[PDB]
């Protein structure tokens, strides 16, 4: 069972300027609270994305998929590939995959559940921004109310399978 999670702008926006472009402290706990214990699968850009005391994501086995070889990840498992990153030679009960948009388009056909977070910021896309994934009408699922964060945003948490 492999799964994605992401947090969105409603308008798709995930990435921006190598970070993510909003605050969200309430989506970071939920992401935490549904890796921890797990493997999470990132493209390489992802990986470097990551803030220092998360560098690699602690408690969980970090998997970095990228083209180059002989890329050392301290910290983290190096593969060639998203299908290599789902062959573990270690299985592991759950498996998330963590971004960003390049590896989210590789890993959704290979997927059977999506948990969004959608975030009310206004963001006009940019032409170098990293979009969300669209799922489409093999999709199915279910939304949480909308919250208010501690720090203003409205926010609201949506949970996918596959049909
Ligand atoms: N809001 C969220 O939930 C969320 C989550 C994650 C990330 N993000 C944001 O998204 C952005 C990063 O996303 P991104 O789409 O630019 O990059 P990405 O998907 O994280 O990483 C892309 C890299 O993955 C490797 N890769 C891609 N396709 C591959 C393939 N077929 N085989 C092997 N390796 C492959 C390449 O690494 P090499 O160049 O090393 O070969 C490529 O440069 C950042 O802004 C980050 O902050 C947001
Ligand atoms: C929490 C974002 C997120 N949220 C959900 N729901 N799914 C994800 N895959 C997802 O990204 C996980 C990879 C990025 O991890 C972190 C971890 C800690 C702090 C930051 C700040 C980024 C900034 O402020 O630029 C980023
Ligand atoms: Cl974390």
């Amino acid at each position: 069972s492999v799964g994605l999670i992401w947090a969105q702008s409603t308008s798709g926006v995930i990435g921006r300027d190598g970070g993510i472009p909003w605050r969200l402290p309430e989506d970071l706990a939920h992401f935490k609270r549904l890796t921890m214990g797990h493997t999470v699968v990132m493209g390489r850009r992802t990986w470097d994305s990551l803030p220092a005391a998360h560098r690699p994501l602690p408690g969980r086995r970090n998997v970095v998929v990228t083209r180059q070889t002989g890329l050392v990840a301290h910290g983290a498992q190096v593969v060639g590939s998203l299908e290599q990153a789902l062959c573990p030679a270690e299985p592991d009960a759950a498996t998330w995959v963590i971004g960003g948009a390049q590896i989210y388009a590789l890993a959704l056909p290979l997927a059977n559940r999506c948990e969004v977070t959608e975030v009310d910021v206004d963001l006009p896309p940019e032409d170098e921004d990293a979009l969300a994934p669209v799922l489409d009408q093999t999709w199915a699922g279910t939304s949480g109310e909308w919250l208010v964060s501690r720090s203003g945003l409205r926010y609201r948490m949506h949970s996918y399978r596959r049909l």
